[PDB]
């Protein structure tokens, strides 16, 4: 009897558990559909040319490796909150808004959690889409706040249960929280329409909830940023005052350097101001200040016109990739002989698929042909080169067969 | 009346904070002696040679940027458990370890403060030393441990106060949870001896109090590593059970890329492979993997072998550089013409000194000659160069006179 004998084994990461598992097969043929990672068309992991190029400039300058304040990078942090928002809000214009650098998508949902939990004296209920991403669960339980579910997806038709959502959302009691994907919903592939969009938002101002936006994948539902940023800003010029999460780690293919950022739309300057602060006494006894080196890449490429500028034609590149992969897969499943419908991979948007395969489909596939995705049935196609998709689609079959 | 009307300016960071009110002053006099940060003597941030050439090597690896294991780079993890431990040792040698990359000695500090409040089932008290570096209080409280005191510093004689420190030691209740720190302590400068050090390991052992090691300055008190890491090693060879924060950022002056690390010493392999999984379940919804950057520098060092050898020699330089500028500084002050005794500026050990200045000294050398320090009178010897010394004596003279 030591301090720590009865410390039990706890099971692996649901998702990160599956690159684990991947890592250890000995198939020449394994294939990593776990996790959402962008592989170029030789399915080797790509690092992007704007990024290849921030890094040069850097280590040309022969940059200080000292300390960066709590908030991080000021010039990092302006440049997201740009990118989140358009030049020309009003929002922007006039300050209301206080933005941190976080330890990537993860860390600024986590900041951003033990925030609300500490000064949202409204409610300890966090509201989300079913189904949702794995880690919003325990990043929003380990901050104190209750969970709570709002109708999403429907497997029936394969997309959005409109008046399923309309209705939760309609009676979530005032002042609640409610985490809506920004685009590309992880995991189902489906968002709103337009429409659908300006709908939530009557309902969410309407009710007066507090809406909380995770921001991962901007450029990745349409290839287009801008586009991909509509229904945050739609709910802000709303006159809703939102709290949101970005994420560099998939559009700027900045992974593991992990940059990312967290965001609150007060409504004055002097507010943003008071927030700010204590946003710094928050996360001081947590990190101290934040990594620098993704920060410090992405500022380079968001604030170089040149730089941005390549940056948009090479995350147009990976969104028209997915799509060709998508395309391509149909097509081989049906050439391979499908039986079944295969229109919602090509339906769904951003990197992943929700195929629908059940968990003796999923552990076949692992099992006889070396493919690893997680059980929900979602594969990430971001995944998929030219090479491997006859490989997919065959496999797919035979399973399915 | 907002979501956060309620929300009140906090104050700026204690120490952090000097940082910011120093960098608007705009006397080119102004000298930054408030965090433990080491300026080469031209006093311009120094970055190490082992680390400009530790960063072409990645460079030119053209290495990838995907996301790292929950604990880390396994070859980070692993080489600093050893910097820790010693190759030698039984622990090491057994595997009855769990290392964790974490957010540089903060982020460890933390990682171990979340895991303690989890898993330590015997207490909730943790005993910092009297006086203790800041963020240790509100790392812990955030956490959610309680905070508790055992005497250290004796200001009258300018040491430590071990008559005082064996007698609080001596009556903490069995299982509670004491931080001591491994050697250069902040702030005071003041370590045990040997001899003390076994000492106060029998009370330790004999109390059964679980051991927390804050290991941020190895190679700093002495200019040699495995002497720094001699209080450690002693503990867990006299058979304690130790937890432990390790922080790469000024032996390596890694600073802003952040790079530390959390250890347990368990009692078997697989106890260590079970607090792992633990470990991994409460940093995956923290920040879900680390910052890749500074734990790539760090690993490549530490394993290469001519890497580890150029760091050896350049850890030496900067702890002897601390000392020419501690005996100038008394020499100059002297020659200023200082009634006082300075004995303590030389007697100290690490990046600061505890001058004793009073607040409104603090305040005037602040106010009329741009030298920023903490109110405590705690001066970062670290940061004086062959060209402010003269400066700092005659203020401080000055001030004192
Ligand atoms: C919707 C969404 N939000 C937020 C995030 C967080 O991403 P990151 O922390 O890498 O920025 C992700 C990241 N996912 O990929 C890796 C994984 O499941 O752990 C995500 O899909
Ligand atoms: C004793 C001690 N432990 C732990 C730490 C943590 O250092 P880091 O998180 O930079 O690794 C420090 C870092 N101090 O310098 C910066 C500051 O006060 O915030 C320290 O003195």
């Amino acid at each position: 009897s030591s301090w720590w004998s009865h410390v039990e084994m706890g099971p692996p990461d649901p998702i990160l558990g599956v690159t684990e598992a991947f890592k250890r097969d000995t198939n020449s043929k394994k294939m990593n559909l776990g996790v959402g990672a962008y592989r170029d068309d030789n399915g080797k992991p790509y690092v992007l040319n704007c990024v290849r190029k921030a890094e040069a400039m850097i280590a040309a300058k022969k940059m200080d490796k000292e300390y960066l304040p709590i908030a991080g990078l000021a010039d990092f942090t302006r440049a997201s909150a740009e990118l989140a928002l358009g030049e020309n809000s009003e929002a922007f214009k006039s300050g209301r808004y206080v933005t941190v650098q976080g330890i990537s998508g993860t860390g600024s949902l986590r900041v951003g959690a033990n925030f609300l939990q500490r000064f949202f004296k409204f409610s300890r209920d966090v509201y989300l889409p079913k189904p949702s991403w794995g880690n919003h669960t325990p990043i929003f339980r380990d901050a104190g706040l209750q969970l709570q579910a709002y109708r999403y997806y429907d497997p029936k038709t394969c997309s959005l249960d409109f008046t399923g959502a309309m209705e939760d959302i309609s009676k979530i009691p005032e002042k609640s929280i409610i985490l809506l994907h920004a685009c590309a919903h992880n995991p189902t592939g489906v968002d709103p329409r337009q429409e659908q969009w300006k709908e939530l938002a009557s309902v969410v101002k309407k009710r007066n909830l507090l809406a909380y936006f995770d921001m991962a994948y901007q450029g990745f539902a349409s290839g287009d940023i801008n586009r991909d940023a509509w229904a945050l800003r739609h709910f802000i010029e709303q006159g809703i005052d939102v709290v949101l999460s970005q994420s560099y780690a998939k559009n700027m293919g900045l992974y593991g350097e992990r940059a990312g950022a967290f965001t609150v739309i007060c409504r004055d300057a002097e507010e943003a101001k008071r927030v700010e602060s204590q946003l710094k006494i928050l996360i001081r006894p947590m990190y101290s200040n934040p990594p620098m080196n993704g920060a410090r890449i992405a500022s380079l490429i968001l604030n170089t016109p040149e730089l941005r500028k390549e940056w948009l034609v090479e995350v147009k590149g990976m969104a028209d990739r997915i799509i060709s992969m998508r395309t391509q897969l149909v097509s081989n499943l049906k050439k391979e002989g499908s039986s079944h419908n295969w229109q919602h991979i090509t339906d769904q948007i951003g990197m992943f698929c929700f195929t629908g395969l059940k968990p003796e489909q999923v552990e076949r596939l692992t099992k006889e042909f070396s493919i690893y995705m997680t059980k929900d049935g979602r594969i990430s196609v971001a995944g998929v080169a030219s090479s491997n998709v006859g490989y997919l689609a065959h496999a797919i079959h035979q399973v399915t067969k």
